[PDB]
């Protein structure tokens, strides 16, 4: 992807916790990048803890918009500005299932836009 090789040194102990934190498999995350998201926990609350530790949605999985489109290419920012435009605010039951509820408006929306590291 447009995703520099920097982010994944960025998030590499992020990463580790929170998949230890819900179970997480690496296939899981190869899936929802293939297309592929189901509501299960170990993925869902992955993409929320994930979202949380760059403090890009809050403590009830509130999307911080800028924090979001700032760390984009300005090549997608549009594209992911108008996504947004659709699929924010979120809802759901919790804060897992915002953020599968948001992958998927995206991923309906906008195939090029919601990447899982
Ligand atoms: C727009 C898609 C956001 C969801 N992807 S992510 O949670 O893996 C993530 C990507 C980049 C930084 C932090 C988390």
């Amino acid at each position: 992807d447009w995703v520099p090789p920097e982010v994944f040194d960025l998030v590499a102990e992020d990463k580790a916790r929170c998949m230890s934190e819900h179970g997480t498999t690496q296939a899981q995350i190869d899936d929802v990048n293939k297309g592929n998201l189901v509501n299960e926990p170990s993925i869902t609350c992955y993409m929320y803890c994930l979202l949380e530790a760059f403090s890009l949605v809050d403590d009830e999985a509130n999307v911080d918009e800028d924090i979001m489109l700032g760390l984009l290419p300005d090549q997608l920012q549009e594209r992911a500005q108008s996504v947004m435009g659709k699929c924010l605010p979120t809802s759901g039951s919790d804060n897992c299932n915002k953020i599968y509820n948001l992958a998927k408006c995206v991923q309906e929306s906008a195939p090029d836009v919601w990447f899982v590291i």
